[PDB]
């Protein structure tokens, strides 16, 4: 049916999913925790479903809540197009501050990223959705950010649109100022949460 | 901020969830596991995500999972407009055969139909899209249905269209005939169920 494949930062995962088309329309199975168990060794399970609604160039993140336990996430854009960047804003990580683009344009793919990695993207159309499975409940006090037009992340936003920020987006440190300040995921950190949730049943 | 309140068929729940507004857009906490337990008495957990998009007048049920442990649904309408329908099919239930529609029109209401219930609905636009969460995952052997346009349960889908329905579900049986064949669930059996969701971790 589906596939689930890793992309170049370890912790970010692209699936591709299945529908079956007839004459009343489609049918889809967008998420499955038994699809998500085979890839990940664990089911991430689902907290909350969120769902955005962008003007066009607006741009969300760079966003990621303290590990742990952090929060995993599952993004699909439900119409219209977004482009979804993942950073990997964990110090140590043979990858720290590399980051991937993925053009979210259609309701049949979508991006999981793990506990621990930063998140964001820009809508690409006017009132792009996009919905998110998210692993742990929001917690304001919890939720962190990195600006993502920092220069020294050196993130490929479209060129041709003017990014919208939020006031809290607009005003984000950087990530040399959040990692001195200690507030980034230490990424030993990181692996050893992973394979905790696998031993959530390892006995 | 949202609420969750109970419909006329024990089992049945609409959620009214809330947006924040902003100059980006919006932001919608559709979907709450703490805000489930706190109504329910339990997480039913997200072991599938499901999305169909349905041409105008596609009428898709009544469906359910065999019980147990069978499939508890949280919908929504994520664009255009659906009117679902709730079916009691629990032999024994003081409402058993009972049924309530409710439209779902607005991204922002959900219906959460409890394992033992059946499910339906009927695209009232054009590509109404509809996403819904599962309990547990897809299991054809597990799947059934009752014919939705059974005089026996007399729903009253709208007046001026024309209902179009799968193969399947053009030749499911009538409420009547899935009770002789004993291929109903229990209503007391529906009710231990629910008790023992609040029990793992009643202990
Ligand atoms: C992330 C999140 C935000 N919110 C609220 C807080 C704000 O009033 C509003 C937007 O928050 P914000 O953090 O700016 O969201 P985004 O990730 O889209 O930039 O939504 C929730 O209610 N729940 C959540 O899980
Ligand atoms: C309910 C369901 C159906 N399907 C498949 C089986 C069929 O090929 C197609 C449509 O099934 P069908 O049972 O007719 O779906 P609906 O409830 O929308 O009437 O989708 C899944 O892959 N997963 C599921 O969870
Ligand atoms: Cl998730
Ligand atoms: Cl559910």
């Amino acid at each position: 049916q589906g596939t689930m494949r890793p992309l170049s930062v370890q912790g970010a995962w692209l699936s591709e999913t299945r529908a079956f088309a007839d004459d009343r329309g489609e049918f889809q199975e967008l998420y499955s925790a038994r699809s998500l168990r085979g890839a990940l060794g664990y089911d991430p399970g689902v907290a909350q479903v969120n769902r955005s609604v962008s003007r066009r160039g607006v741009l969300r993140g760079v966003h990621f809540a303290q590990l742990p336990p952090s929060q995993a996430k599952y993004v699909t854009c439900l119409s219209g197009a977004v482009l979804d960047v993942v950073v990997d804003i964990r110090t140590g990580s043979p990858t720290y501050r590399a980051w991937e683009a993925v053009r979210l344009d259609d309701p049949h793919r979508s991006l999981y990223v793990e506990a621990g990695l930063g998140h964001s993207f820009m809508a690409l159309t006017d009132d792009a959705v996009v919905v998110y499975l998210t692993s742990q409940g929001y917690a304001a006090g919890r939720e962190h950010g990195v600006h993502p037009l920092d220069p020294d992340l050196g993130i490929a936003w479209p060129d041709g649109i003017e990014p919208v920020l939020s006031e809290k987006d607009r005003q984000a440190p950087g990530i040399a100022e959040m990692e001195r300040r200690g507030l980034l995921p230490d990424y030993e950190e990181c692996l050893a949460f992973r394979r905790s949730l696998c031993e959530r049943g390892t006995g």
